[PDB]
């Protein structure tokens, strides 16, 4: 039985790729130097995988920025605004990913969006009506396959397949083409590329068609047959093809699978959906190979070898060992490089973890164990003991948390009274005028704010000295808000650097790494907290600063929290219990924090869930409905403990809620803010159609621009919003937090903002 890795993280043991990319962008190293570092990393990572005993090692998984972006360049699908600058291929590549400035011109990046339900972002293929495709000179997959081959590594090239490539694409500005209709123009280029890989020596290729986990539009569904017929028709002139799927099951698309009858194999994610194994077995062709994705590509836990081998033996029993491959469930770009870089973790949790270097060893150990378990009996035993240690740990058996969860009731999820009743108490308490003004949360992060925070966390300044600095920062924020005449204040969060790490550090059940970085957005990486045990709140988390802020505030002061769904999803979650269990534990901890804020003079509490939509199961059905139920319930459980006169706010970082508005409405939030200023106001139609009864602040100010909008621009935006929303429900606020702006920009814009609000207060004043 062979082992397989679908992809390896690109950044390097010390984020070498980030350092080199950025040094190149800053003119500190040459193109040759940067490309040499890329080469050094590919070689090092191929070696890791070969040394671990992996049989099927991926190539073309490496990328300097994004692999979908690599495919855009590979098929010459680059828009004119990039090709006319006559840049080197590398600079052109980077131009599409992050932007460029040649000859005076200022070329923006292509749109980047999230890769399925992961925290990784890809660049969307952006296509013209008259789009055609051709293979780039020196095509990357061929180049890199030959590179590996020359260094002694036989590898399996990874391509994003033609259907997914178009399905994940969009029409460019000025065009209206539905990308999938370009299929016939694209497929011949894949066929040519595949012939070139075969000629270079590639015996097989992994072709990712991840959109198979979606509910497919009939046009996209219809595309697989001609695409994969063309590939099969090429016969021995192209490599054997393993079609790969991950992050969801594909059992709803068994009518699409006949398109792959001429393909050599199918990969499915048996970590996310182990139950799809046997139904999928029934759908395999007589000689097709099952690539069984049983080592988690999305989390950091040591594999349960015994559980994985039961899955594998089921497959081997049905197919024979020669038709089974042990594989990672997905690419490992979603995992950190290596556990070995971590030197400060609690000694008991090491034996529960596996990062990417450890996982590629796991698929090899499993593959050997399938047919020769005696050869690795010591490793199998050690693995079983580690899993048992995790099961029996104090961390995962907190009796108090268990008892608290057991006693949660449905009624505890609901506010004391509906909004019709509540809002009466709130308008008095808060003394809000028509068109109340507020901001979303963070205030400018200045050099001094970062420096001081760094000194404290590194222990250079005392707690007392830092606390006094934070007080003065809050006093400044309040003074400035006084001068602006805002109606609801924020403290500006000078003490916070990250909206999940800040809370993870103040909760039981979390551990933090120093080096476990994961690529997120180009060369921007994240270092997620890890949930290792039952979660509870040992002490007040945000009360100290909010309490101080309210003590000097002449206006209502916003409390500021991250919701339980986001604390969960932007961490590495546990895999030993269901995520709904973890989320409820977070919701109870946050319920206490909310009630604590209310007890300390805070009666406007903003609870933000930027990960709510991200976690949606990728296809409709009982699973998606299950998620929405506990995700919504968790938010409600966290926020329902307040008095009627207390307002619950929530900020949403997107302007559209397709197939999602019902969940938003179910939150029962008193006030919603949404990112909207750059969107057509007509998108506010959803509030009319859904007859949304509570209050709404669509952003009026694009905070991602340093430009100060004029008073007239603010008034015009407000007028446009009032075409869709009732006056009494409209809040006036920016699109987003103000951390990335500078105070002169902020004072100017917020001044115009408040003046515009005051104008409409006059305009909507009662007549004589």
């Amino acid at each position: 039985v062979q082992s397989s890795v679908l992809g390896f993280p690109r950044m390097g043991v010390l984020r070498d790729l980030k350092k080199a990319n950025e040094a190149y962008w800053a003119d500190k190293i040459s193109q040759e130097a940067l490309l040499a570092e890329g080469k050094r990393l590919r070689l090092a990572h191929w070696k890791i995988q070969k040394d671990a005993g992996v049989d099927i090692i991926p190539s073309n998984d490496f990328a300097h920025y994004d692999h979908v972006l690599d495919h855009i360049q590979l098929f010459n699908a680059v828009p004119e605004r990039y090709t006319s600058q006559k840049l080197s291929p590398l600079d052109e590549y980077f131009a599409m990913g992050r932007g460029h400035q040649k000859g005076g011109v200022d070329v923006p990046a292509l749109e980047m969006v999230k890769w399925f339900d992961s925290n990784y972002h890809y660049v969307k293929p952006t296509l013209q009506d008259n789009q055609t495709f051709s293979l780039a000179k020196d095509p990357k997959p061929v180049r890199e396959f030959l590179e590996a081959k020359e260094a002694g590594f036989q590898t399996r090239p990874v391509l994003v397949g033609p259907v997914s490539f178009l399905a994940l694409g969009k029409a460019d500005r000025g065009s209206s083409v539905d990308p999938i209709t370009l299929l016939d123009k694209l497929v011949p280029v894949y066929v040519e590329l595949l012939k070139q890989l075969k000629a270079a020596g590639a015996e097989s290729v992994q072709i990712d068609e991840p959109v198979l986990v979606f509910d497919l539009r009939p046009e996209v569904k219809a595309a697989f047959k001609p695409a994969y017929e063309a590939i099969a028709a090429a016969g021995d002139a192209v490599p054997k093809v393993v079609v790969a799927t991950y992050f969801g099951d594909i059992v709803h698309n068994f009518d699409v699978l006949p398109a792959f009858s001429g393909a050599a194999g199918l990969h499915v994610d048996l970590v996310r959906n182990p139950e799809q194994l046997e139904p999928v077995l029934k759908q395999l062709g007589p000689n097709q190979i099952l690539s069984a994705g049983v080592v988690d590509g999305r989390n950091i836990w040591k594999n349960d070898f015994a559980k994985s081998l039961e899955i594998l033996q089921t497959a081997v029993k049905a197919l024979g060992s020669e038709r089974v491959i042990v594989a990672t469930s997905s690419s490992l770009i979603h995992t950190p490089h290596t556990l070995a870089s971590e030197k400060k973790l609690p000694s008991d949790v090491y034996e529960w973890f596996s990062f990417a270097v450890e996982k590629v060893k796991e698929v090899a150990t499993l593959a050997k164990a399938v047919t020769e378990p005696e050869a690795v009996k010591a490793e199998l035993e050690a693995n079983a003991a580690a899993i048992k240690a995790r099961t029996d740990s104090k961390r995962t058996n907190d009796p108090a948390v268990k008892e608290r969860q057991a006693q949660v009731t449905p009624e505890q999820h609901n506010r004391k009274a509906p909004f019709n009743t509540r809002y009466a108490e709130q308008k008095k308490h808060l003394s809000l005028p028509l068109f109340p003004t507020t901001t979303i949360g963070s205030f400018p992060q200045t050099s001094e704010i970062r420096v001081q925070r760094n000194k404290f966390t590194k222990g250079e300044i005392s707690a007392e000295e830092y606390e006094r600095f934070i007080e003065k920062e809050i006093e400044l924020a309040v003074k400035i808000q006084d001068e602006l005449d805002l109606d609801v204040y924020v403290h500006g969060e000078p003490e916070r650097n990250d909206m999940v790490q800040y809370f993870g550090e103040r909760l039981n059940g979390y551990v933090f790494t120093t080096h476990a970085w994961v690529q997120s957005y180009g060369s921007r990486c994240v270092r997620p907290p890890i949930i290792v045990g039952d979660i509870s709140r040992p002490a007040p988390m945000t009360v100290k600063e909010s309490k101080y802020a309210a003590s000097i505030s002449k206006k209502p002061m916003k409390g500021m929290l991250t919701g339980p769904v986001t604390c969960l999803r932007w961490s590495f979650p546990r895999v030993d219990v269901h995520q709904s269990v973890q989320c409820q534990q977070l919701a109870l901890a946050l319920r206490d924090e909310v009630v604590d804020l209310e007890k300390n003079g805070i009666y406007v509490i903003q609870v933000d869930e930027p990960a709510l939509r991200e976690g949606l199961p990728l296809r409709k059905g009982q699973e998606r409905e299950a998620y929405l139920k506990w995700a919504v319930d968790s938010f409600k459980l966290a926020t329902a403990g307040v008095e009627n006169s207390t307002q619950i706010h929530s900020h949403f970082c997107y302007s559209e809620f397709q197939d999602f508005f019902h969940a938003i409405a179910a939150l029962d939030a008193d006030v919603l803010s949404i990112e909207n200023s750059k969107s057509d106001a007509k998108l506010l139609k959803v509030f009319i159609d859904e007859e949304y009864p509570r209050h709404i602040g669509p952003g009026v100010y694009d905070i991602h621009s340093p430009r100060v909008p004029t008073l007239e621009e603010f008034k015009q935006r407000i007028e446009e919003m009032l075409a869709y929303l009732k006056p009494e429900q409209l809040w006036i606020n920016p699109d987003c937090g103000l951390k990335t702006r500078k105070w002169d920009e902020v004072k100017g814009a917020l001044s115009h903002m408040v003046e515009a609000a005051k104008y409409f207060r006059e305009k909507y004043a009662n007549k004589a």
